[PDB]
């Protein structure tokens, strides 16, 4: 098909881990036969069947992963809603409304998948039709909006929006006397995945958001991997994990975090979660948290079994913050790429907010 957007051939920026130890070009080298325009789930999976061949898949309108048939149970949702994105693929949205609903985009390196670009698309978090009950935790949902796993590497997520959208948590029902949680994580990066860059994106209205590194049996294999760079993104009405990381090394700069500690649906808990062997370098980030005092600024970061966290130049509710005394160890590994961290002013925060998300490429 014809290439509508010339911007589709662009590779990841010089800044970011997705451009370290190799480049993330997606399907920039695709032949005309591997350039597609898809308007439904059938055309989407057909295009994806090109495998590792460089391919550019242009999304037009809303793609219903369920194909119009609601999932009847877990097995059904597992069998039909998880869409694998193969190596050397660029999934780019056309215009202002490229969207995915009722499913998950999976970047699974178990088959060697790498070099993937997901850009200018909106992904509504899936609703698990059959949450499983966990002894001591209650109902737990299984599916996320996007999952990077099993060693997938060199992934660039740009101008993407992930939101609970049409079904927010205040709409949850109850089953057997417990809140029937049907949303799981939003964006997960785990199991040895590496070299990822998340830019100009928006995650809006969601609880358990971004988990980098999962508590697995042989997690030591995550050591020295899961390097993720996040810049110019907006995390709005997100309860927690932006991200919560274990083993991975996160570089989060000039992002906007907006929430309310008394939000009636997505009550802000914290932004950065410092888990086992995880590290986070926060720079020039903007935190606008309603009902959060400057005296409790340390609440933007939460310590789990990890220790490494450093912040430089961030601001909370219009005033600069000093988190050096929050109880964490210094982030010392040197960032390998050149990057421009600007002072977090009211205007920068506004610009980031105005530009973040899908439909703004």
């Amino acid at each position: 098909a014809e290439l509508v957007s010339d911007k589709a051939l662009e590779s990841a920026p010089t800044v970011g881990w997705a451009s370290q130890n190799g480049f993330t070009t997606g399907g920039a080298a695709a032949t005309s036969d591997n350039i597609y325009i898809v308007t439904n789930i059938s055309e989407f999976t057909s295009a994806l069947s090109a495998g590792a061949e460089a391919k550019i898949i242009q999304i037009k309108g809303t793609i219903d992963i369920s194909g119009g048939t609601p999932y009847t149970d877990f097995a059904d949702q597992k069998a039909r809603s998880q869409i694998n994105i193969p190596a050397n693929t660029t999934v780019i949205g056309l215009g202002t409304d490229a969207k995915f609903i009722n499913g998950s985009l999976i970047i699974d390196g178990t088959d060697g998948t790498n070099n993937v670009i997901i850009r200018n698309v909106y992904i509504q978090t899936p609703i698990d039709v059959e949450p499983h009950y966990e002894k001591g935790d209650g109902w737990n949902a299984e599916w996320d909006a996007m999952n990077i796993t099993n060693g997938a590497h060199h992934v660039w997520i740009d101008h993407v929006t992930i939101s609970d959208g049409n079904f927010t948590d205040d709409m949850y029902t109850t089953k057997d006397g417990e809140t029937y949680v049907q949303h799981d994580g939003a964006l997960d990066i785990k199991r040895g995945s590496d070299y990822v860059t998340i830019s100009n994106s928006l995650i809006d209205q969601h609880d358990k958001t971004m988990l980098i590194g999962h508590n697995d049996t042989n997690s030591a294999q995550d050591k020295g991997k899961l390097h993720v760079t996040l810049f110019n993104n907006v995390f709005n009405r997100v309860t927690e994990r932006a991200p919560r990381v274990r083993y991975g090394s996160i570089h989060s700069f000039n992002n906007v975090f907006k929430g309310d500690a008394k939000d009636p649906v997505y009550r802000y808990q914290y932004s950065f979660g410092i888990g086992t062997s995880g590290s986070v370098l926060s720079e020039g980030n903007s935190f606008t948290i309603a009902n959060l005092s400057a005296s409790k600024a340390c609440k933007v970061v939460k310590k789990f079994n990890g220790s490494i966290f450093s912040d430089n130049g961030s601001v909370l509710n219009g005033s600069a913050v000093d988190l050096s005394g929050c109880g964490f160890s210094a982030y010392t590994s040197k960032i390998p790429y050149i990057y421009d961290v600007q002072p977090m002013t009211t205007e920068l925060a506004q610009s980031i907010t105005d530009n973040a998300g899908s439909g703004k490429l």
